[PDB]
């Protein structure tokens, strides 16, 4: 005869089966190779455990997703050995200003800093956000894709990378859509890139750009991308629903993307072009980080 | 000097008390009779606790209420060794269609089926779920209370059941209400009824009756419940408040509850008729559904 | 080409048709009977509105349904004009304390006073709201149905109403249901009520009454009616679904009623008893009240 | 007194008494009308109705996206549908019973609808015969967009044998509505077969993979794999962009004027844009 | 698999695992509890009480604010209640029916309270009566609130008879409490014959103009007019300041740090602040 | 008999009121002193209309309140003629910028300006907001009472102040609390103010002041408040309603704030002090203010 609430019951449930299996389930953590935490709350408690309990371990974390986390510096610090063990990092829309961006900084210039995918979009980085950031770029050699989409760059923001590009050597892609920049700047900096060493590919579509600005850049092998007319253009609907997830008829969305994700599979199957297969793959990527979170 | 904010603070405490009491309350657990995940959303990780802590046990589990729990097909597949436990199985409210009934089907035909009363209302069934779900009633000899309310039934869905019925020889009551039917479709099921073997009890009001096809109806031992204006009364009315239940009002619908628990004990106890009695019965046992659920 | 957004460019047709409409819609106002505002917010100025165009007219307004508008005091008074024309006022729902019985006394003691029927439950009147109100029915001989179905009399306010009640005599239905009161004020009240020159009905159910309790009152021709368990059973039940009306989903809510409505027509027209009949034209009218104010 | 919100109804009131003359005239004028989102009930119809059912101009554009519509609102605003040329439905909840009321919007002589968007409501094949019925008698409608309208297999099979009935429609969007490889393949047929047709979606249903590469190997376009505009169409529907909306239109309108033989494509893209813009 | 929240449930599992036994003698030596905010049902009481019913230290402060409690749940907490300096329990919608259960808290032989906040709970007349007997055999509670407590005449006028029967109660909040001139005049009267009682409130009640002058021309000092700390006592109760918060110890502390004979009185008004800045 | 629903039928009602007292209350806006739209969404829309009916009347504006309208810089220059006629502007919670100060300034700038009070609090105006603003200020001789309150100033701002303050000339009260400024900032402001010919107040609590630069500016008629220990105390939480008003309970939230009114009044009454009796009244003020407001 059953003495507790539906919710409360299963929560002691949860804690039996957790506690018979803490052994086995042990042993399955310290193997972990991807982490998705995207959407949940990561206050300074859950921050620490996280370190914790993950900040140690046999493999590297291929993927660590924390988009949208309500993410403050502090915690960031704190998350700093499970950083450490990434590859590739997401850290979008989670509000980080300049603050944050000197513990991102010192993140990129740790010795031990094996990150080649960093995604720092839809962060109110700044001017001096990205100044910062970009001192621990020049001291960094493993980071090689870089996205600073609608992080509040603007003229000030482009103008200090193109200056100061060259003093990395291994970024092959930078996107910097979406940061109320105007012509100048985004030649500024698309000059920049065509001279450097290793970027291979530039996003600066969504910016204040005239109509004969985009012909220059357009006119102007870095490949630079002006105009959303492809895995990009997906990634920002995908930025719409990471939004509006909570907010949204979950069974619906998670439809939505289920079929979107076997229509990815499918066009990717059958083009024999890798540069397609790779940007599809990409949106793969994204699409199969929303249904985890759902 | 605490440092856990109040709900973490609590968290913490309920592991304690949780890890403490570890041997005592895995005992307990082993020979429960009853089961209320009510309102819980059940994703494919809490079928899978359930399942692995409950799959066995020494006894029958005299009920298992999972109205309202946002379940799927694949969970319902995860939920089969507890399902084939149970006596009583309330999945009411779970959004299942004709993919789910599949999973029921194969339930319905196991060995080892001791269900009595399945309710299934206020789940997009179909007509081509309930045929689904008839061939498994087909070869089941343990089910003797069936409820499809409102489940998307239609002429076609009670067509079928007429056609079929008679292939089953012990269910005694089916509640096909609130299925959208018209009058040919619920008089051929009336009909069937009345030639059925066992069948004591068959809802049809609130289906799409003219006052007409209601009259023929009722001039029609079967009986035949053509509208509501006991049990069933009551039944519409609380699978109302069910849909509603953390969505208003708390402290108000708890005391509206236990007072009206008290005034049907109260009128239990005040009829001398079996029937009466039993009828109310039943209510009891859906207010104290929704007040534990609370 | 269109410059106003779609709200605001349905107010402006709105004003449109209102305005060439003008002489004919006048006409037709100053000849209505009835008067449903239910649900709507009604402010002081609404309330002078609502005075001033309709405080005078040909006809009685043979019902006057203002549920649910959260009226205050000093709005009762503004539409006291409207109040007297009135046959049967619907103020349930109103946040109405003692501070408004005074207001509602003096509408009792008005020469012009033709109430008949008046419905005040779900109001916190109060044991000194209801001995202001009682003062008022004292001197009043229209009023035959009176509605204080919980409205926090406790024992005070029903020993209150059993020791002034014979002070009116033309009383003939009386709810007091679920207004928290013990045995002896129930059991007092009862005796009032049978000894009552005109009062035929009496409403306990929902109190605090014990089991043996009950039985006495069931034991004690005016009627008392101790159990919910017809045309009352149905009132608490829409009663709770007019709290929740904009508040949750309004197609499903609409079918719901349509069908109910229906079901409650037949039910009516295949009973030859005039009682029965009555008791259920009562619900339809309540669920047509709903169904209107939707 | 009078607060915030009912002073400014009264001075709404009062500048729209002042200038009744002279918006009257710019109502009569009017070429479009958006109303998506607002609850049309009854009455509300019956306004519209009476103050629009009639005008000088058609309706460039009717848009009544997420109007919680039902049937009987429909037939009252028949006049109102019948001066538009682009009709907007999405999203209002229509099922068979209001299949009905379209099937006779689109037999009636004065149809001047080119463009009819039915998708996000729950149809059914039932529904979409009625519906056949209307198109087989119709010559206005060249783009009709039956998106996630619960067609099925059914529903498919039924397009593919009676399209041919139409001699006009240029693009029928059938995406998303739970079709499976013979349907989908059926309909594919049916549109290559067709006297007009140029464009069939056919995305997000339920196909397999050798279903795709079979409609892709099959001139009528046939999409299968949303992976060239109807990316939002899709998803658009669910919040039903302060920036994002103009920026598409923006960006696609300044690569529109940059290039011959497809130059075409990128603007009938751009218009599926250019509504959810303003719709 | 495990999606985000059910990925960081079981990170906590392992991480409270693995600390158990360290965490385990961090928690035999709290001294500060609180729970303001959650929803204490039966079962989170009884936990409560379990591993908290017993300590080391006293708890300087109990903060159950907010929490939903009833009766019942109040008996089961009795135990922790019992360890408590400071309680408090605004916000509960406890009634007189829990008064039985606080009034034999104030009457236990190893009740330790000196602090008890019972505002916006609707206690009635009824239950401060029986609350009033529980205070008349205690002699630890120097500060009682009972702000907002549904008391009214006849609940000020019972204070008014009985409080002398305390002995040790130094002030008493009985603002807004809807009662008139002669009952806060009787109220203030005997308050200023208490042998211990400093400071009474009296705001926010239904006091008539001259009622006021009279109060405030009649040493415990008795407050009429809000308008010097319990301010957002009366309006923060509604929320339930990110950085206002602090900023207001922030600045009443470099204040309470730049004054000789009311140095005392900014103290506890930092204090009735410094509650509610973690509270 | 009602063919409308209650809504609509009251909107019905209204319409033909305000018809029928077209002529009549059509002086009654001419002749109008004050308004507050406090709360309402000023959109392009509304913005035209207000201007419309209200650009031009009889008598000045005592007072003009839209506080939280999320007013924009379009509405603002829309609502130009409205302002001109203000003599006390409230513009608080409107989320205005940089872009918006240079319609502020030609508002300042304008021979018909005759605003002497002019708050502009919690709008993030920014430093090169309030450079912008002073230069509107430095040609207007109106305004004696300028809040800037919470307007995002830091450093810069103050410091562009104490460098501009001097080209005006009529200046009384500055309130620069909450900015987020300094030692060094706010000492040079404080400095300008005492040599400044006109300046009698000066608000500087709630920035980022040490201890000691507090005692600095204590030490230093024009009279500087560096701590909130007085009607500035009440600003701030009333500030805070106004922020919750539409997310509270709305009847409670209405008897707080008419307690705090009648609380007012009599301290107001009770104390002979003049300055004592304006700080009060201010706080009258903004309560009346939010009480019409609900
Ligand atoms: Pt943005
Ligand atoms: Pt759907
Ligand atoms: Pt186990
Ligand atoms: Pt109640
Ligand atoms: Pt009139
Ligand atoms: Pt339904
Ligand atoms: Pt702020
Ligand atoms: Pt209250």
């Amino acid at each position: 005869r059953q003495v507790l609430p539906p919710s409360e019951l299963l929560d002691h449930l949860f804690f039996h089966y957790e506690f018979q299996n803490q052994r086995f389930s042990a042993e399955v953590l310290s193997s972990l190779r991807q982490l998705n935490l995207a959407g949940v709350r990561m206050t300074p408690v859950k921050c620490t455990v996280v370190a914790a309990v993950l900040g140690s371990g046999r493999h590297a974390l291929d993927e660590v997703n924390l988009a949208s986390c309500q993410l403050d510096p502090a915690g960031l610090r704190t998350l700093l050995p499970v950083f450490l063990r990434a590859r590739k990092l997401g850290l979008q829309l989670n509000s980080l200003g300049p603050e944050a961006c000197k513990d991102l900084r010192d993140l990129l210039l740790h010795d031990q800093c094996q990150i080649t995918t960093l995604r720092l979009s839809n962060n109110p980085l700044t001017a001096a956000g990205v100044a910062v950031l970009m001192e621990g770029l020049a001291g960094n050699t493993s980071v090689t894709h870089l996205s600073l989409l609608h992080t509040g760059l603007g003229d000030e923001g482009l103008e200090l990378l193109a200056a100061q590009l060259d003093r990395n050597r291994q970024l092959q892609e930078l996107n910097v859509a979406y940061n109320g920049a105007g012509d100048t700047a985004a030649l500024a900096l698309a000059r920049a890139a065509r001279e450097h060493p290793s970027l291979e590919l530039l996003h600066l579509y969504f910016n204040e750009l005239s109509s004969e600005g985009r012909q220059v850049l357009r006119d102007l092998g870095a490949r630079v991308v002006v105009s959303l007319t492809v895995s990009e253009y997906w990634s920002v609907i995908l930025s719409e629903v990471q939004r509006n997830l909570n907010s949204w008829d979950r069974a619906r969305v998670q439809r939505h993307l289920e079929l979107l994700l076997r229509d990815l599979e499918d066009s990717r199957g059958a083009t024999l072009n890798p540069w397609r297969k790779a940007q599809l793959l990409r949106v793969e990527g994204e699409v199969r980080a929303l249904l985890e979170q759902l």
